[PDB]
């Protein structure tokens, strides 16, 4: 009968946001460029996140909260919208926490993805687009309305929201994603 505590290691939100299609289960987690708690936890929920069914369903979106926020962050989904897939994309946080070589410009972020597989016309073409637009106002709406004040910040079907810090842990974190899960599976348990 329970095991958590409410505010204590995850946090419900008074006004909840409804998912696009309904039946699976919403796991989005907001990273950013700057936040080294992300990068630790890469190692940690690469092996849960590959190994869930097919009733969760995970969403990489940056926290796109204006600034230099959003900026470093676009970078994601241009490659997410050019058609790649297992593309190494842990290296990706690798150049950005180990390295760190400034990526926030479009022109430093072309010339490391183009040692890796990634053409800088279709990257720039794309980038400027309004197709990757569309879907930054698509997060940077969703975002501030998760409640999201921090990074890292996993976020569960727009309902509950909580973090290494508030779960008390990396591993604590994975914990409290798991629980939340079936928390909002059992309200359509068939
Ligand atoms: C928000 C966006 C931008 C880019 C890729 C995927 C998405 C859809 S993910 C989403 N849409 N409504 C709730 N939710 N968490």
């Amino acid at each position: 009968g329970d095991d958590y505590t409410a505010g204590k290691e995850y946090v419900e939100l008074s006004s909840p946001v409804p998912v696009s299609q309904p039946g699976k289960i919403e796991v989005v987690e907001l990273f950013w460029y700057g936040c080294p708690h992300c990068y630790a936890f890469e190692p940690t929920i690469v092996p849960w996140s590959e190994k869930l069914p097919a009733d969760v369903h995970f969403v990489r979106l940056p926290a796109l909260f204006g600034g230099i926020w959003n900026v470093h962050g676009q970078m994601f989904l241009t490659l997410e919208s050019m058609g790649v897939e297992h593309d190494v994309h842990n290296a990706v946080f690798e150049a950005i926490h180990k390295e760190h070589k400034k990526l926030a410009t479009p022109e430093e972020m072309a010339d490391f993805l183009a040692g890796k597989g990634v053409d800088k016309e279709k990257f720039l073409s794309t980038y400027n687009s309004f197709a990757i637009k569309g879907q930054m106002e698509k997060a940077k709406k969703l975002a501030m309305a998760y409640q999201v004040t921090g990074v890292p910040t996993m976020v569960v079907n727009g309902k509950y929201r909580f973090d290494i810090g508030s779960a008390g842990g990396p591993e604590e974190t994975l914990k409290l994603a798991d629980y939340l899960i079936e928390k909002e599976r059992a309200a359509a348990k068939k």
